[PDB]
């Protein structure tokens, strides 16, 4: 996240951490007990997701660690792409839930944020253009842009006013109104320059996906 600021621990208790190797690679959302949402390049070593996290590194009681049964990409991801780009990850076991620990509501009706609207985005991604990483969650309200300036039906924009999301925040999470709108997109782009919005996939646009993914538990 750059021009952001360190988040109230444990304030975003749907937050994960997409770990590889034991160390951060993507944000993701919890969406229900046993599986969290995070974006499609991801995937493509151990995958494992950190819950209940503030801090990457320091001891936290409600910090929980889970290995990944099945890890479910959108059938039309492609590795060159940014549409479609969805990943489901459903845990080892079902997740501890807690004041920590808790999913989030996702959109399931098909309209638009309004434009406008401030929506907050989390993650452990890169900080500063010297690709500082921090170790604590970041969070950033940001400005919902018109389809329109935008430029497809299945993304929405931010403003990225030196405000944005970029490396490493792929994967997480785009609230508004306490709802789950948007998931950070994984493909390289410049950050933090206000020609050049922040994308995120509009998960109204994946109800049925989402939805037939978690039906098969
Ligand atoms: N929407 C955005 O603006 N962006 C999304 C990007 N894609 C990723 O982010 N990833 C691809 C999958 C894994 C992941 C990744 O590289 N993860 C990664 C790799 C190394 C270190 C790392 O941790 C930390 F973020 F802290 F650096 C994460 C991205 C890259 C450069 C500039 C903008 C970017």
């Amino acid at each position: 996240i750059l021009g952001g600021r360190e988040a109230e621990a444990h304030a975003r208790p749907y937050m994960a951490s997409v770990q590889l190797n034991g160390a951060h690679l993507c944000g993701g959302v919890l969406v229900a007990e046993q599986w969290v949402l995070s974006a499609a390049h991801c995937l493509e070593g151990k995958v494992q997701v950190l819950l209940g996290a503030h801090s990457l590194s320091q001891p936290e009681p409600s910090k929980r660690l889970y290995d990944v049964l099945r890890a479910v990409p959108h059938p039309d991801s492609q590795p060159d792409t940014i549409d479609h780009d969805l990943l489901l990850l459903q845990l080892s076991e079902k997740a501890t839930l807690g004041p920590a620990v808790r999913p989030l509501p996702w959109q399931r009706v098909d309209r638009d944020v309004a434009p406008g609207t401030l929506c907050d985005v989390a993650g452990w991604g890169i900080v500063n253009h010297a690709g500082r990483r921090p170790d604590s969650l970041q969070h950033v309200l940001l400005p919902v842009l018109d389809r329109a300036t935008c430029n497809t039906e299945r993304l929405m924009c931010a403003e990225s006013n030196r405000r944005d999301s970029c490396k490493g925040d792929s994967g997480g999470p785009l609230v508004c109104g306490g709802v789950l709108e948007g998931v950070v997109t994984s493909g390289s782009r410049v950050c933090g320059n206000r020609k050049k919005p922040g994308i995120y996939t509009r998960v109204a646009s994946y109800a049925a996906w989402i939805d037939s993914v978690l039906a098969s538990a």
